[PDB]
């Protein structure tokens, strides 16, 4: 679909079999989801944005369905204020910016 | 034009008589630019990213040209690591997400 930006570009995602709302974020290198339980091994990591760094758990090769499009890639889980879908997964679903 | 998300969507902007590189950020409500001495009145504001909040200066009705497309709105100035074009200006240039 084509999504305008008058409102936050929020979509429903499915991850670990659970539905959630997330922000399609061209300004995020990585995908960062609020605290949740996910199956599989994980490594501690840290990521920075505006305001400083947060500590996250990095899950690799996680299945996630974004607005009906499947992706398999790295998902960071931590105390992010909003679920954000970053470029590592936006590229997989074929998302582009257009004007 | 169309912009893929393999790399950060960095483009040239023109503001206050200067050329800069900035990030087209669908995950940003607001536009935040690296420290610069714009003329005119401003008001203090605080904006939050994933790591917390920073102090910025809010300038209103500022013209920014983004890839030849003009937009006029509120521009925040403060200690951000990257020039960020947010939805308040991306809407004015007819920018959409497409997949
Ligand atoms: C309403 O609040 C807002 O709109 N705040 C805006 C904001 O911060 N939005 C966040 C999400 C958010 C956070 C908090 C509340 C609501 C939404 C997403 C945004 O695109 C940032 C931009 C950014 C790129 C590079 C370095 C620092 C920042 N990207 C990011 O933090 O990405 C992370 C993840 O991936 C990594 O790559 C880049 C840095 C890493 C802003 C106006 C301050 C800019």
């Amino acid at each position: 679909p084509q999504i305008t930006l008058w409102k936050r570009p929020l979509v429903t995602i499915k991850i670990g079999g659970q539905l959630k709302e997330a922000l399609l974020d061209t300004g995020a290198d990585d995908t960062v989801l609020e605290e949740m339980n996910l199956p599989g091994r994980w490594k501690p990591k840290m990521i920075g944005g505006i305001g400083g760094f947060i500590k996250v758990r990095q899950y690799d090769q996680i299945l996630i369905e974004i607005c009906g499009h499947k992706a398999i890639g790295t998902v960071l889980v931590g105390p992010t204020p909003v679920n954000i879908i970053g470029r590592n997964l936006l590229t997989q679903i074929g998302c582009t910016l257009n004007f």
